[PDB]
């Protein structure tokens, strides 16, 4: 995250961090058993760590659980990055207190000025690299479609929108990808792509989670 803060430990009770021996990807827990990411955040062989603040820590309020199975949407594109979005299930429940808690998915989408809050273990600068091992936060306003779509002609489809400041110096970054974005208590955004990090007129792109509200509790229930 850039220009953003430290979160606070367990602030964010619904991000998970995913790990192949090292952090590569965040994500929301949305009940005892299921996480939704980003499908670009695929590999095989997740574990994923819930209440966690630094990721090189053992504080004492995380939870590691392995995978058991990933589903990434039917539909997506890895070219386009069009339906990133993918469920990852959890091999035994998570127990869930006030530093491990679900986020709510939505019952219809934000309008653009909604602010909403992204949070990462990501990078934190835009020229350059700085790797932190704290939970940050950035509360950022969805941006209209015009300006998401004159921003990245050709490249945003009706399963995109952008969230940040035009004028740049606040975003989302490597290493924050699958993560969430929260907007009046509802899981509206998942972090996928942008150019680069915090730069003028390029603001982040996210997976628009109310088109697929239907496509999680479908699958979830019947997996
Ligand atoms: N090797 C992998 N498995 C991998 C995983 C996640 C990645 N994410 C990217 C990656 O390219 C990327 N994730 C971004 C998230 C936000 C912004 C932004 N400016 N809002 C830019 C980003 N660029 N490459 C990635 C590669
Ligand atoms: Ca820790």
């Amino acid at each position: 995250i850039v220009g953003g803060y430290t979160c606070g430990a367990n602030t964010v009770p619904y991000q998970v961090s995913l790990n192949s021996g090292y952090h590569f990807c965040g994500g929301s827990l949305i009940n005892s058993q299921w996480v939704v990411s980003a499908a670009h955040c695929y590999k095989s062989g997740i574990q994923v760590r819930l209440g966690e603040d630094n990721i090189n820590v053992v504080e004492g309020n995380e939870q590691f659980i392995s995978a058991s199975k990933s589903i990434v949407h039917p539909s997506y594109n890895s070219n386009t990055l069009n339906n990133d979005i993918m469920l990852i299930k959890l091999k035994s429940a998570a127990s869930l207190n006030s530093r491990v808690a679900s986020i709510s998915l939505p019952t219809s989408c934000a309008s653009a000025g909604t602010q909403c809050l992204i949070s990462g273990w990501g990078n934190t600068k835009s020229s350059g690299t700085s790797y932190p091992d704290v939970l940050k936060c950035l509360k950022a306003p969805i941006l209209s479609d015009s300006s998401c779509k004159s921003a990245y002609p050709g490249q945003i489809t009706s399963n995109m929108f952008c969230a940040g400041y035009l004028e740049g110096g606040k975003d989302s970054c490597q290493g924050d990808s699958g993560g969430p974005v929260v907007c009046s208590g509802k899981l509206q955004g998942i972090v996928s792509w942008g150019s680069g990090c915090a730069q003028k007129n390029k603001p982040g792109v996210y997976t628009k989670v109310c088109n697929y509200v239907s496509w999680i509790k479908q699958t979830i229930a019947s997996n």
